[PDB]
């Protein structure tokens, strides 16, 4: 009775999996920790709800994960490994390798004061390599839900990360879901109802990397109008050539007699472009809240390279927004 599978700690499925506990829940269903007796290892089992819409998303996730696993690059190891899938008690079950804390858990463990720029750079370098993998023409996968929660440590005392959850994903040119991206990480082009490509994931990554170092969301909107207003505080009014083509431009902006755009009033924001990323990152003032003052690996030069890469990932124009190959060549990553 209901969407969920009933799970009692202690049960053993198909005399292969011993169920230990429920790690977590989500929109899609349940994740349980279990021991795979034939592979001799812990696995995370994603149990999809018995409902057409969740079954359908999971069936795309299986196809995209099996497509990615076919590739013979080392870059594929930045994406969670789907061991197996099977039907059991009327639920699609996806058997994953067992990973560790998500990046949101990391932030919580720092009490939301942020991780070091040194660890930020290691996460950024791996995420740019994962996005470069996804942009493989034969893949051309848009994750569509990048957020700190969907990026997991492989092991709790190492820097190595992987991306999870391709439930909302599509391939270049597809339009499947009415709304896409988690609101804090949602690109201007999705807010504006414009066509979206792999650049929307680069937008999400920019936002994620700032949060990981400051401890707080860059753009914490409570609704789409609040989201776009918080973006404008930092980045200014979007270019006219974008707003002139945007189906939902008039949800956030008004075009003036001159042909200049500015913000609609809502019916309490800093003037456009005056909440500088330079001051959010504390480039010249000791990093976020001054907390990194003196500390090694937190110099003005380091911060300027970080700021400059983030602003290339947060370009309003998805045609000119930095692409994964060029992001990897950035001075921020030089040894
Ligand atoms: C030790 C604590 C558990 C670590 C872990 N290993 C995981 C492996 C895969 C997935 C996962 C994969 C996909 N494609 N979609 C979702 N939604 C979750 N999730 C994992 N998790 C997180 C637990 C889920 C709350
Ligand atoms: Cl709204």
């Amino acid at each position: 009775r209901g969407s969920h599978m009933i799970v009692k700690n202690g049960e053993k499925w198909m005399d292969r999996y011993e169920i230990d506990s429920l790690i977590g829940k989500g929109s899609f269903g349940q994740v349980v920790k279990a021991y795979d007796r034939v592979e001799q290892e812990w696995v995370a089992i994603k149990i999809i709800k018995n409902k057409k819409a969740f079954l359908n998303q999971a069936q795309i996730e299986v196809r995209l994960l099996e497509l990615m696993n076919k590739h013979d690059t080392e870059m594929k190891y930045y994406i969670v490994h789907l061991k197996r899938h099977f039907m059991f008690r009327n639920h699609l079950c996806l058997v994953f390798e067992m990973l560790s804390y998500n990046l949101y858990d990391l932030l919580r463990n720092t009490n939301f004061r942020g991780v070091s720029l040194n660890l930020t750079r290691k996460f950024a370098q791996q995420m740019c390599t994962a996005l470069l993998f996804l942009a493989t023409p034969e893949l051309s996968i848009i994750h569509c839900d990048l957020k700190p929660e969907n990026i997991l440590l492989c092991n709790p005392k190492r820097s190595a990360i992987k991306i999870v959850d391709f439930g909302s994903s599509c391939q270049l040119g597809q339009r499947i879901y009415q709304y896409i991206q988690s609101r804090f990480y949602r690109s201007p082009e999705v807010l504006l109802g414009m066509p979206y490509d792999l650049a929307i994931d680069m937008w999400s990554l920019g936002c994620i990397l700032v949060e990981m170092h400051t401890g707080e969301p860059l753009f914490s909107g409570a609704n789409e109008v609040d989201q776009m207003n918080k973006i404008v505080e930092v980045l200014g009014i979007p270019p006219a050539h974008i707003l002139d083509q945007a189906p939902k431009a008039r949800k956030f902006f008004e075009k003036l007699p001159d042909g200049t755009w500015n913000l609609k009033k809502t019916k309490e924001y800093k003037p456009p472009g005056t909440r500088k990323l330079h001051n959010i990152l504390g480039v010249e003032t000791g990093g976020p809240g001054g907390r990194r003052a003196g500390e090694s690996g937190h110099t003005v030069a380091d911060y300027l390279k970080f700021k400059d890469l983030i602003l290339r990932m947060l370009d309003y124009d998805p045609k000119t927004r930095i692409q994964p190959y060029y992001a990897l060549q950035h001075s921020f990553f030089k040894k």
